[PDB]
């Protein structure tokens, strides 16, 4: 996250971090949200290596013991079935990962709400993105747990010519694009969470930025609508 602050540790409590082993080490790559006790949801494009995977529930810092943390190994990986690693700009990067382990809920980690399946929110809507990535374009990824406020950019304005023109479809939601503020390396698979009728809950998952820079002006940080996915989730989930 380019121009975030630092999180409150009990704030993101369904935030997650994809890491993969790194010879005698685990490496964070990718957030995630957890939607069940044992099933987190991340982008399709983080899972994509043959690597082996673990989530971190409970996690703020990524380099010091907080006192809170659960590690768990992914014993399962459903990838959306048009997902083409090919064409990040077609959609469907979403994933499903399930545990080996049912977690357990506390201050530090909880499901993650996810709309109303079709909900598109407004122009400008109130949003935080989360997560650990960089926190400069080329940058290195942050220790403790960051979060920017990226307001909603509606797809009429994303899909425009000086935004994100043809790139951006439907089933995205995009955010940001201030210039200042956004998504970077490492967030991706991370929560959008934006506040609706009092609550909040995960609208996006993080799924590209620019490749002349995470905070570029009028290229917002572009999001999986989960509300697009609520069937799909629920058919996964389901049947596994
Ligand atoms: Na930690």
């Amino acid at each position: 996250v380019v121009g975030g602050t630092e999180a409150q540790r009990n704030s993101w409590p369904s935030q997650i971090s994809l890491q993969y082993r790194s010879g005698s080490s685990w490496a964070h790559t990718c957030g995630g949200t957890l939607i069940r006790q044992n099933w987190v949801m991340t982008a399709a494009h983080c899972v994509d290596r043959e690597l082996t995977f673990r989530v971190v529930v409970g996690e703020h810092n990524l380099n010091q013991n907080n006192g809170t943390e659960q590690y768990v190994g992914v014993q399962k990986i459903v990838v959306h079935p048009y997902w083409n690693t090919d064409d990040v700009a077609a959609g469907y990067d979403i994933a499903l990962l399930r545990l080996a382990q049912s977690v357990t809920l506390n201050s530090y980690v909880q499901l993650g709400v996810l709309p109303r399946a079709g909900t598109i929110l407004a122009n400008n809507s109130p949003c935080y993105i989360t997560g650990w990535g960089l926190t400069r374009t080329n940058g290195q990824l942050a220790q403790t747990l960051q979060q920017a406020y990226l307001p909603t950019v509606d797809y009429a304005i994303c899909s425009s010519s000086s935004y994100w023109g043809s790139t951006v479809k439907n089933s995205m939601v995009c955010a940001g694009g201030d210039g200042v503020r956004s998504g970077c390396q490492g967030d991706s698979g991370g929560p959008l969470h934006c506040l609706v009728n009092g609550q909040y809950a995960v609208h996006g998952v993080t799924s590209f930025v620019s490749r002349l820079g995470c905070n570029v002006t009028r290229k917002p940080t572009v999001f999986t609508r989960v509300s697009a996915y609520i069937s799909w989730i629920n058919n996964v989930i389901a049947s596994n």
